[PDB]
């Protein structure tokens, strides 16, 4: 399975490369917003992990337009934590979402459930 993980931060990229790499996933990396919809073009993920705080277009736009003609599932990764980001985020049309810091085990089990209904 392809997972595009989507994060302007390099370290964080990295640790959730590293992570998803040991589960045997094949991953790429946005580093924006204009990334992640170029990513999402070109490789059509099975996943996309997705941080809301990102340069160019932020990930509450990316996951909007992605959803206009994709059903691949989103898993929203982000320091925003608010009820109302929450709430926003899945209403937008993301399947989860989760709060940094991670627990890496937890985004490993939440990236398979996520593959397991979808
Ligand atoms: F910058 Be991500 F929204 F944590
Ligand atoms: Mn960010």
């Amino acid at each position: 399975k392809k997972i595009l993980i989507v994060d302007d931060e390099k370290p964080i990229s990295d640790i959730i490369k590293f992570n998803m790499t040991k589960e045997g996933y094949e991953v790429v990396t946005a580093f924006n917003g204009r990334e992640a919809l170029e990513q999402f073009e070109a490789e059509q993920p099975d996943i996309i992990i997705l941080d809301l705080m990102l340069p160019e277009i932020d990930g509450l736009e990316v996951a909007k337009t992605i959803r206009k003609t994709s059903s691949v599932p989103i898993l929203m990764l982000s320091a925003k934590d608010s009820e109302f980001d929450k709430v926003i985020g899945l209403e937008l049309g993301a399947d989860d979402y989760v709060t940094k810091p991670f627990s890496n085990r937890e985004l490993q089990a939440r990236v398979k459930a996520l593959l397991r209904r979808s």
